[PDB]
């Protein structure tokens, strides 16, 4: 297998990816992706897209490796650029959700982070401080974002 | 491209799917379909499978000849060998329904199918008076029968 | 991501694969299987289809799942069904070798096999005794026959 | 169907295709594209990947699309950013070849060119003049490019 993708996207492990250049603020990046969706074939949504959630150190590094040839003219030495993930950090620290449910089995942030809560969101930053592992910021920031369309298997049993 | 279906299935258009041996009756033959579903990474069961639904003369030629390749020492002269789809017709002829809910779009009938109604059932009847296109059954007849894969695609606005 | 395959073939671990019904000697199953290809989209050959090769257990098992489910009425309290694969047993019973070039890297003998050297041909024997485990036959024997397409992999270096 | 690529690749029409944001001339461009190839799984080299080919209306709007949601923030009002793709213009402006060896049916050239050969290379000019149409221009530019894997496909006669 190699994982099979619509145009634009690009898949890995089974998933399917696009990075997205508009800056949207963290509730308007989640709402863009879900205009993306899993439909059966008579008609009926099944799901929706969902900012990108990450369950592994090699799905980190795909991500990472995305964002940084895709942006390469915008490393900085600092954080930037700054790209939105489905991380939602809640009341505290150990609240942490993704946007389309998943399990929170992997932690990519960087030494440090998250310390915004409560109430932040996560962005991989990809600046050279960071090197692509994440950073919590305020909601209201305005960033580009990564998307995943609904994450689905067959179920043989 | 091509159709990317799980070990032991197979695809055309799309939709992935498996010719099964045992002899079920109809609502038997669906319930066995049902086992197979599709569920999000997240975990949470989204669709199942059904007998197949058949959508154009190219679909309806494909499970021809997946069940004459599978079947060659069955083929008779006649109607047999029948294999359910996802077909039910209702109290009238024209009430035609998938088990899939998907429309009946493609008329893949025999001349004079149906007959046996009311609540009778199709099947793909191979032999070669019929030479796949359509028969009409009592649904007490337990036949070999053909599944599909819940059918999805993603919606990209 | 699953394995792509034409209609009426099927995938497993990258390769794809077709049981055949017509019963043909090895040299002649061997030859039908090459008349299936791989093509550049400008037209030139560069790969031919071959009988199966198995290079694990897990490979093996899927095989013999395809065998069984196909031909469910032929499975016998013995060996029977028998169906050929690519594996050539030469001079010596260490002298085993693929029809597609591929490294004899797994070992899938019913024990005992092979006993009919030398230049014997190597079956799966899906009846009972054992298992869908490999049997030694002359070629001259005409039994169905597994085919792969051609397995190909990008080189990303 | 949807088309299954490596990841950082993505598909349209069966083919991938992935742009590259080093700037290279015609040649090292074309040589960097033909790192990528395809092999057999027993390990014989079988393809060699190119700069893209384009042979359609469509696949000119997949391919401009790609280059313009790519690269948002260098479109200019002229013909820049132009990114290399495998056009060669021979000796007259008739003598159009791809680097793949594929046929020459689609003309995405803006008015007016080919206009600087013998010997020119095709670009798409994704800057608003051109809307991603084709220029050519002399083969020592340095241009960002796209690269496509080895096209192929199963022959199942
Ligand atoms: O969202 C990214 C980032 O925003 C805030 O940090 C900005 C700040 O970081 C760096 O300053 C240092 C350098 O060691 O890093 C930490 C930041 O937490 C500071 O204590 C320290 O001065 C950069 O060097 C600065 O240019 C940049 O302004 C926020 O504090 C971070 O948690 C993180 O969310
Ligand atoms: O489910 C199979 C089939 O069963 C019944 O027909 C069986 C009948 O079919 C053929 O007879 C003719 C053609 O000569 O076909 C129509 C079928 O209705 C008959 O009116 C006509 O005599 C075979 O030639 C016969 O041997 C066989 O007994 C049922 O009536 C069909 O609708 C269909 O469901
Ligand atoms: O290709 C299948 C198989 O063919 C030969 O064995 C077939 C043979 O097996 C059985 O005979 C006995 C029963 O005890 O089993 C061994 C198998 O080696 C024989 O020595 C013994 O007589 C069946 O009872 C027979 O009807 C059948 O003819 C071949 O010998 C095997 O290696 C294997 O290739
Ligand atoms: O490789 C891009 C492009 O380079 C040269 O054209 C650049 C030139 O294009 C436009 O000039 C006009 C406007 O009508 O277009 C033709 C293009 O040949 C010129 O004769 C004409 O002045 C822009 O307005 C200019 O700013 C820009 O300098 C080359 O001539 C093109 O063939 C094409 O290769
Ligand atoms: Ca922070
Ligand atoms: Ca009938
Ligand atoms: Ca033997
Ligand atoms: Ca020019």
């Amino acid at each position: 297998c190699l994982t099979s993708c619509p145009p634009l996207w690009t898949g890995f492990n089974g998933k399917c990816f696009r990075l997205f250049h508009n800056h949207l603020n963290f509730d308007n990046a989640e709402n863009a992706c879900r205009q993306f969706g899993l439909a059966s074939c008579s008609g009926d949504e099944l799901a929706t897209g969902h900012l990108a959630s990450i369950h592994s150190a090699e799905s980190q590094a795909f991500l990472t490796e995305l964002v940084k040839t895709s942006l390469p003219d915008l490393i900085t030495g600092g954080w930037a650029p700054q790209v939105y993930i489905g991380m939602k950090v809640g009341s505290t620290n150990s609240d942490q959700t993704w946007t389309d449910g998943s399990s929170v089995d992997y932690d990519g942030w960087v030494s440090g982070e998250p310390n915004n809560g409560p109430n932040s969101r996560g962005a991989i930053a990809a600046g050279d401080y960071s090197r692509g592992f994440w950073a919590d910021v305020y909601s209201n920031n305005n960033f580009k974002y990564i998307c995943q369309l609904p994450c689905v298997h067959y179920t043989l049993e």
